[PDB]
């Protein structure tokens, strides 16, 4: 027997008793595709209005509310909007008197429907609106939601059962060593490679295509707390699932209100009228408390919280040199059931042929070796259907009922609004 | 030396130099019992009423509100209920005029107590209530809570420090190989088995008794996001702990309100009166936003997100063929918890004659030289504890609590009260 | 070859073929410093007042509200406070009539500003306030927040890539065995030690002088350790809060005979109830609060039961495989270290390894691997702060560094605090 340490860096190589070169470092894993992730981005807009508008919507408020921000925020997740009557019509109009602004504004809404909340704000300062011949007319609109910014959306794949692959060249012969397969054939013997433990789970952040790497689950309780993984989750990059912030809490806060000496809490939006430089016009100052107490800057977060390549321990590898030395037909009636890249092992069943043990592959993925006859195995699959099955020789097409990770995420649940009807007696 | 690969499937066996058969595959772990888990199931009921009821409760509203749903939802977690006066009495009655429905309904509540919120809803459409001799009388009741469905409740045990057990038969002799104990004695010489790494933590979902398996923590951010583990947690299968949704937000939403063009958010319940087919009667349409944006279907979720057996790597195993105190321990004391995830303290006196291969109810906790010993061991068995060095056993002294008791240790459960005195 | 099992307890030793003694057990890890953690402690105070106060603040309500609890709760996280007018002035006063208590109390606030919510509570029982010559005058104040108790605050370091270190004395020579480095030289051979797997991630709870307590795992916030401060309030820099935060407490005025009192308040809910005064123009207040997570955490008790004095390791034994297999360069130059330390993101270490062989590179004594002569680039998880002393096993040199601490890393890639925008007039 012989022994030598092999370093893990590019250029690392040993010469005796048989040369072993470190050709590269890669990894194997059982992928769990989480779909799309993004930060919870609280966005707000509105307008200070020297009028009592009759249509509280983006189109109805087009004369005052910024067009593009209104449309974008209106389409956001957990939308909240409030229309406050600061000083209503003293006479005339159409459902515009102060009496139409009862708490909840049902009287105004009866004649002027809106998806927004309507509230009286009498007693709040109307100083922002000036230049009226008689009484001042003033209202305030606020709109907020959690907007999903495309540039802040990342595709995330969780890597489980991670195995560092130490790509070696043993006297010119390729050998890929892992904790699962640490043996290599040498010209006249066997090489057993002592390897460090695997690094545990990895996080693959995909932006578009470039992949960036995290080490861990991630840990939402540590320095990586602002990871999009810890925030908005969309398995199919369309529909939201799981934990969701409450609808934003909108408040009309006058310029001299002592509340302005404090910061808004997460999800809180405070709006303050600004006196107009023009008659019958006014501005609006907005203060919003971001979810998680901070606004995520995606390129900056990725740059500091990820690496260009997956992490691996420093080594070295222990090369143990020894004088020791250790069915090709396709499998039949193979059926694959479950999901792929999902984290739940799929069921692989079929008939292994004669000649010896079938070293079973499913689209080239090693799922184990089986003696001739019926076999059943639970395998974590990384490839989608169709499935080409082999025992190391010719391949055959397996039968499959396999769903994708997004479909798996929606299996066992009934998505959306749950409705019931209470009948009259 | 000799070498051969042994596959890990049933029927796998090698013949030379010494026959080795794969007898089975099992696992060892340090169990962490989480107690009961269930989905957050938002349930809602109510009624559209062409009257101003004087008793806002399930019994008091029995003439309009469905009986069984009211009683069940009333008993739920984080209950919310609202009674809205759409059109009150114009005259007469008993605390039934519009003036009794001030915001918060304190005037109505003085005469007609209720655990529910009471609010005016004047200005909302009263078209659902018709066939009155003079003015219309109308009210709406909504009730919602997080109901725990017994069929949706699962007992969950987290498996940590998992070790795949490769049960071998080496020339008819049983040998259980793991990453911790990879050696088998043979008369030809010692057999060292190269094994793949362990699979990491497992999740055992228990329904009743059958066990189903998950691989991982679980990951609440991936395809298993709807796992009951990610939702309602009751360590003692009675009291709730940790993360809890807010009380449902009940809203009276008229049939033609533009808000109905959007979906309710999680925990939101929108109630809409339905114009009656009969005089002085009306129906109610309810729209509820489930917690997590979807309703969990337990048998279906378990079927797709779990396996019948714990997962293990495919192998093969590397077979390396090489040519290479029994008295019970005394004064043993066990302190802490079992199946909890915090190592218990095991202390005592190892006897003379050699190293004590210490077992606690058959669980290997290590070997100790003669004399005083102290060890921190993750215990899977409950007290009483039988302690042995490999021979005769003795009864240890124990102060060990169960996983539910551990979950409530270091906390004071329930309402916190304080009294501010007059000066 | 020769083989023997070595137990893992203090004193364990084998004599043949080579003496091997178990000297001790320690651990190596890649530290992730999370900063400060504490339970979410909902605290509440208030007063029942037979008057309409004109200054709703701790100082302004000093005649009724307990001084120290008001000041402490006012400084808490997610503060909520409400002032309810139960029975206002019938005449006179200064912005104290019932008409000043419109919903939201904007009319009262015009003359009597406050950071608190102001609401009418007319119709609620005013029985608690008596002894007035004419009409009763009554108001109620409630104040609640999440107070961070210093004695409940713990510094937490997450330990990743954990490696149990089996400290051995092999024929009198120190050998520290791990899953990464399981070989020891024997007088004229080599010892390969078969070791059990590493225990996975650890949690180090740091209190106060300074004492460390240990958890095994992530932790698991869904199991018996659900009340861990790690599952609660997170402050990376022990000053500013980040991530998940409860909503502002929901304050409710609940009369003594309200059927709602037959139920318990939910998490974050605070119910206040006036208590009839034994003295004229005075009243007490009963407060019922629903703690976050359904329970109040008792820190010394939680730590005592949910942690150990030392990190956990498997019981062993170790497999001693004895074999007959046979048993310092110049410092690196132009070395640069970029990223963070004790953060969980590998830092970039680049430089020039000298000629003469492979450089066994150390960064402040931390092993980062071996590199052939010339340019090298590696991603290493660093546990030590800058400055960085770099070596190939001999003399050391000072590396150039742009390395931030764990608290700075926690705030990198985010813009902290209030986000503002201005909507201009058309
Ligand atoms: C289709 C269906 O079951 N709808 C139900 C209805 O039958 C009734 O039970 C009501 C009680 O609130 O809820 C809803
Ligand atoms: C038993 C106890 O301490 N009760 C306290 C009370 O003494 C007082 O401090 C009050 C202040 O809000 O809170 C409550
Ligand atoms: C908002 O959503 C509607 C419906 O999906 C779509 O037609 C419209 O273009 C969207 N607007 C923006 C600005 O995203
Ligand atoms: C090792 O991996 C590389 C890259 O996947 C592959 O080309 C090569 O054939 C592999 N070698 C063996 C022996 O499997
Ligand atoms: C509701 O709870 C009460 C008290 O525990 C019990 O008597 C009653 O049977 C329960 N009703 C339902 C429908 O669960
Ligand atoms: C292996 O495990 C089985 C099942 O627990 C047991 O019956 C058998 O005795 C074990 N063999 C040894 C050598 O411990
Ligand atoms: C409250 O905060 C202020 C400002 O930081 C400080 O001066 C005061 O001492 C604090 N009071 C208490 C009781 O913590
Ligand atoms: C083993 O560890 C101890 C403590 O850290 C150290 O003093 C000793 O030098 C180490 N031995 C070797 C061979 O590295
Ligand atoms: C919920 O309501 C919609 C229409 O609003 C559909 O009728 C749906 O079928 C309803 N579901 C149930 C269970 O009644
Ligand atoms: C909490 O209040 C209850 C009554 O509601 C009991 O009196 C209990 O003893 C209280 N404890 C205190 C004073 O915190
Ligand atoms: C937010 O408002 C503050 C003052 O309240 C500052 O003016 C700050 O620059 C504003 N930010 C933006 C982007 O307008
Ligand atoms: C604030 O938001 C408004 C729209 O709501 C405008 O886009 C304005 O320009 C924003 N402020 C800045 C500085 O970007
Ligand atoms: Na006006
Ligand atoms: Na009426
Ligand atoms: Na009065």
């Amino acid at each position: 027997e012989a022994f030598t340490y092999l370093c893990t860096a590019p250029g690392c190589a040993t010469q005796t008793p048989v040369p072993v070169r470190l050709a590269g470092v890669r990894f194997e894993s059982k992928i769990v595709d989480g779909g799309c992730f993004a930060p919870w981005d609280l966005e707000a807009t509105g307008a200070c209005i020297c009028e009592i508008p009759t249509d509280v919507s983006c189109e109805g408020l087009g004369a005052w509310v910024p067009t593009a921000p209104c449309a974008r925020i209106w389409n956001g997740t957990q939308r909240a909007c409030t229309f406050w009557a600061v000083n209503a019509y003293s006479s005339g109009g159409y459902a515009q008197l102060a009496s139409y602004f009862n708490p909840g504004g049902s009287y105004y809404k009866q004649y002027h429907p809106t998806a927004c909340e309507v509230e009286p704000a009498f007693g709040h300062s109307d100083a922002a609106c000036w230049g009226f011949p008689t009484d001042t007319v003033m209202s305030v609109f606020a709109l907020a939601s959690y907007v999903q910014h495309p540039h802040k959306t990342v595709r995330v794949k969780f890597h489980t059962e991670t195995r560092t692959v130490w790509q070696l060249s043993v006297a010119g012969v390729s050998c890929n060593v892992t904790t699962e397969h640490p043996f290599c054939n040498t010209p006249h013997g066997q090489l057993e490679v002592q390897v460090p433990p695997d690094p545990g789970d990895l996080v693959e952040y995909i932006m578009n295509q470039q992949s960036r790497w995290g080490l861990g689950s991630p840990n939402c309780h540590g320095p990586d707390w602002a990871s999009p993984v810890c925030q908005r989750h969309s398995p199919d990059c369309s529909r939201l699932v799981g934990a969701t912030p409450e609808r934003p809490r909108l408040r009309l806060v006058d310029a001299d209100d002592p509340l302005l000496r404090t910061a808004p809490g997460p999800g809180e939006v405070w709006v303050t009228p600004v006196i107009g430089s023009q008659a019958r016009k006014c501005g609006l100052h907005i203060r919003a408390g971001p979810y998680g107490h901070a606004t995520v800057e995606m390129p900056e977060w990725i740059h500091a919280h990820t690496t260009s390549d997956p992490w691996h321990p420093p080594g070295p590898l222990g090369l143990k040199f020894k004088t020791v030395r250790p069915a090709l037909a396709p499998p039949r009636n193979v059926r694959v059931t479950g999901c792929y890249q999902c984290g739940t092992p799929a069921l692989v069943e079929g008939l292994a042929p004669g000649g010896g043990n079938c070293h079973l592959t499913v689209n080239g993925e090693d799922v184990g070796a089986f003696p001739p006859g019926k076999f059943v195995t639970a395998a974590l699959l990384n490839t989608p259907p169709p499935y080409q099955v082999s025992c190391g020789g010719e391949s055959d097409r397996a039968s499959a009922r396999v769903i994708d990770p997004a479909a798996q995420s929606f299996t066992g649940v009934v998505y959306g609004t749950h409705t019931t009807a209470v009948s009259e007696t």
